[PDB]
RNA sequence: GAAAUUGUUGAAAGGGAAGGGCAUUUGAUCAGACAUGGUGUUUUGUGCCCUCUGCUCCUUGUGGGUAGGGGAAUCUCGCAU
């Protein structure tokens, strides 16, 4: 497999570990179906950072860990009005899993690595950003991705999720927004999630107070 | 080879009590640095220094160890005078 590949002890193995998996995502015809195995993929890359020490090499990680949405399904196919072929349908079920694995990890990660899954998730958040597709529009791309992402990572009606990464969500969407290079782009239908969880109650005041000052008090 | 206790020697005290506490003098006596620089300039001379050529352990850059020559006319980078 590759969760012995990736989770392995040793640099070489992991290194080359990656790059069978680059061309294991270019050979598209066995990534079908089976949201578990990209769930188990995302778990082996967890590890396959969380061996990685060494600043320079861990943010060249990072920054390959979100080349991972770019090189799986890169734009190139360009679908016209064409709602999920085979570079939209597949990727979704390559993002979720992903804020899964944050979503199980955010209790078991110590204070000396968290900076590597900030900063990973600040990259990966660009990445799966960087591909709605080459353009920041396609439009069932845009609500079937913002229900897979509202219906999992900032549900904020549900306490399962850990309340300090949609903070983090927060605090990294407007700089990794403008990292796409003032136009216009469905960006305030994601604001109108965050206008969701101001409407919500039943929440704690953290979520509430904290994106109603650190969200909506942003001049841009 | 402890104390009680005994002798000798030395010191001290003693007009019908000593030993104790606070403080001090006198007499006797013991402590009391193989401490020695620090800083800023200037001769030189070396090296892990500059420069030429390398070799080797491993993990991510912000690596480590270790040879052969040359060169101070630049360099305090260090250490010696």
């Amino acid at each position: 497999n590759f969760v012995k590949q990736l989770s392995s002890n040793n640099r070489k193995t992991r290194v080359n570990a990656l790059e069978a998996l680059k061309k294991y995502l270019t050979a598209k015809q066995f990534k079908e179906n089976k949201q578990i195995e990209f769930n188990k993929l995302w778990k082996g890359l967890y590890y396959a950072m969380w061996f990685s020490d060494r600043p320079r090499p861990q943010q060249r990680l990072a920054n390959e860990l979100g080349e991972l949405h770019g090189l799986y399904f890169d734009p190139k196919d360009n679908s016209t009005a064409d709602e999920l072929t085979t570079n939209d349908k597949a990727f979704i079920k390559f993002s979720r899993g992903f804020w899964k694995v944050m979503c199980f990890e955010w209790f078991n990660i110590d204070r000396y690595r968290l900076d590597k899954y900030l900063l990973l998730i600040r990259r990966v958040l660009f990445s799966q950003l960087k591909y709605l597709q080459s353009r920041n529009w396609d439009k069932k791309l845009v609500d079937e991705y913002i229900k897979k992402v509202l219906r999992w990572l900032p549900l904020s009606g549900s306490p399962k999720v850990y309340t300090g990464i949609p903070i983090h969500i927060v605090d990294i969407l407007l700089d990794e927004w403008e990292r796409l290079l003032a136009k216009k782009t469905p960006l305030a239908d994601v604001i109108a999630i965050f206008q969701d969880i101001v409407a919500d109650y039943n929440n704690s005041k953290v979520l509430r107070e904290k994106i109603k000052e650190d969200l909506f008090s942003d001049t841009r």
